[PDB]
């Protein structure tokens, strides 16, 4: 679990390395229904959850991972005001995205409970989100979930983790696709482009077979596998220009919504690849 | 040093985290006139080079840095054809620098003879450079080094213990003077989720002394947080780092098999996240 003051974490999909975080306080540890649940004070990173020995967030670098899943779709749409977030049980996401005026009502379908009770307790930073009026919180699998909704949903986040299998279902994209809007936009976690270059280029292909406009993006963030993580983005509807925001932000926006990575530079930086994956990709 | 398995990197620099890589077998472990050098073939990352238990590269990842470091200043530059490299002892600058056809003579200052003899051996991918006919070798400390020269260079790259001359602030100015009347440079930057505060500094720094400095950065798995950054300055006022002055075609590209530099990399590389947009802008 802790070894001598040290976290470390370690997995069979990047194998051969590990990020160790020192830890200053065990602050929890419980199995839930659905996954085991650690939560530490970590000497440099604040507060650390790890589900199932994988690192999902810090209280340090959370907000990059968190505003580009976030405005990484809802800026590539004109009107974003139904939005469905699967998973996010930190609140983080729900957090950014109801920073949009345009958005009226965000539906959350989270499956584990504790998670967001201890989120509220252990990452009040993130938790913030569930103070918003805007919030559906639904408990549940977002695969069944997703069955459930038909022409709804402008955009769809997924912000996944184990419990998650359901969410790597190939019929869950087309099941995203139903609950989507005529013209609806989603964004899902979609690899490391430094680690799974195969799977990013495979997911695509299939992406495109149900989709007129597919992209993959990436940020940066030290504390998940090789310090960063792509997104898969998908439209349906085939003018949609992702790597152009549709909605540029301007400086004052940046600055009301407290944002510390996002911007539409940044936004557009975000399609552009390592020669490597770019060649991969196209 | 290796514990059962696994080598880690611990670092002041850097505290409260640490990269593991799985090793397969100790390879090399000797102390030269001036560090301590160790290689490994690790389980996942190719060969390893660690000098003074620090990562300084690997066989899996070094082109993102070594490409990166060599083409942000001769693709800023209308005619490179006098360079230098202080350090670079494995030869993967020298190697992407002769790449270039209006390269005719590059200058390498390395102190420490036996990372050169040790790279030969161990990392034959990056000491390839050493092969082509435009080097001049010079063994000796870069800082001292430098004073010898004036009005000599069109590109000056420093690819960075005993790397502690390389630090002092007149080393800049030794540089401005080598250089000539439109020279350009280019120095590792430290990493913008580590110490922007260092890099805020060093820009102001850099300004007092030239009509134009930037910053950029790049990926790298293996470097704390997974990124590095560079500190580019120019002579010449005219110099926008932001868009290469010499563009590849996709033709160059891939004739000087380049896995992750291209123009598109370029202009992205100068675009930070928001918070270290502003820190460095405001
Ligand atoms: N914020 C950074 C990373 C997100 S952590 C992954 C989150 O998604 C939830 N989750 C996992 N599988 C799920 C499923 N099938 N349906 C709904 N939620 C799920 C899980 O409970 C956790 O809250
Ligand atoms: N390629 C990725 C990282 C480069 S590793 C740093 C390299 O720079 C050399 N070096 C260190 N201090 C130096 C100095 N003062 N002068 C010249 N060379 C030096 C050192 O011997 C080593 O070869």
């Amino acid at each position: 679990a802790i070894r001598e003051g040290w976290f470390r974490e370690t997995c069979s999909l990047w194998p051969g390395q590990a990020l160790s975080l020192q830890v200053e306080q065990l602050l929890h540890h419980r199995r839930s229904r659905y996954q085991d649940i650690l939560v530490f004070r970590s000497k440099t990173y604040g507060n650390v959850l790890v589900l199932d020995g994988v690192i999902q967030c810090t209280e340090r670098d959370e907000f990059s991972y968190q505003e580009m899943i976030a405005n990484l779709p809802l800026c590539s749409h004109p009107n974003p005001r139904k939005v469905l977030i699967i998973g996010g049980g930190d609140g983080g996401v729900l957090r950014e995205v109801v920073k949009h005026p345009s958005v009226e009502s965000v539906v959350q379908c989270e499956i584990d409970e504790d998670v967001i009770q201890v989120s509220k307790k252990f990452l009040p930073g993130m938790a913030i989100g569930y103070s918003s009026s805007k919030l559906t919180l639904h408990v549940g699998d977002g695969f069944e979930f997703m069955k459930q909704n038909q022409d709804a949903f402008d955009v769809i986040i997924t912000d996944s983790s184990g419990p998650a299998e359901s969410l790597f279902k190939e019929s869950y994209y087309q099941l995203m696709k139903t609950a989507l809007k005529e013209d609806g936009v989603l964004c899902c976690q979609g690899e490391c482009q430094w680690l799974h270059l195969d799977l990013i280029k495979e997911m695509r292909q299939f992406c495109q077979s149900l989709f007129p406009v597919v992209a993959y993006a990436y940020c940066t963030i030290p504390t998940y596998p090789s310090g960063q993580i792509g997104f898969m983005l998908c439209s349906k509807n085939p003018s949609t220009n992702f790597q152009e925001p549709v909605q540029p932000l301007t400086q004052q926006q940046v600055a009301q919504m407290q944002l510390k990575y996002y911007n539409s530079d940044v936004h557009r930086a975000a399609f552009v690849l390592p020669e490597f994956a770019r060649k991969a990709l196209n």
